């Protein structure tokens, strides 16, 4: 069948709805990583990509989630098509 990882996050509504419990002192928001693919899994300060299942935590003051998701996940279909190949090319070719 499909290639997404968690069909039950495949809207960035459900995404939203994850975030109840995420800790204010993140300071990445919400809106920032639903946008992005991302949810929480209800530990830390953890997420997943609904799309590729691509795990990130640790974020920072000024990290910005589609440039993560580029960055470590570069072959995920929702960033491709959200972004476009030219957006993930350069990204990655910062490394
Ligand atoms: C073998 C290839 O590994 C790459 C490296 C990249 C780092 N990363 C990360 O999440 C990194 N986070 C960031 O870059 C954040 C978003 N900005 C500072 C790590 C930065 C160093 C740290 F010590 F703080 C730990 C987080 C992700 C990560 O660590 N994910 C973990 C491990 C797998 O399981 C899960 C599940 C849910 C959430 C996160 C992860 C994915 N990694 C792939
Ligand atoms: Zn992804």
């Amino acid at each position: 069948g499909s290639s997404i990882s968690n069909l039950s996050m495949q809207t960035h509504a459900a995404r939203m709805r994850t975030f109840m419990y995420w800790p204010s002192s993140v300071p990445v928001q919400p809106e920032q990583l639903a946008s992005a693919g991302f949810y929480y899994v209800g530990r830390n300060d953890d997420v997943k990509c609904f799309c590729c299942d691509g795990g990130l935590r640790c974020w920072e003051s000024g990290d910005d989630p589609w440039v993560e998701h580029a960055k470590w996940f570069p072959r995920c279909e929702f960033l491709i098509r959200m972004k476009g190949q030219e957006f993930v090319d350069e990204i990655q070719g910062r490394y």
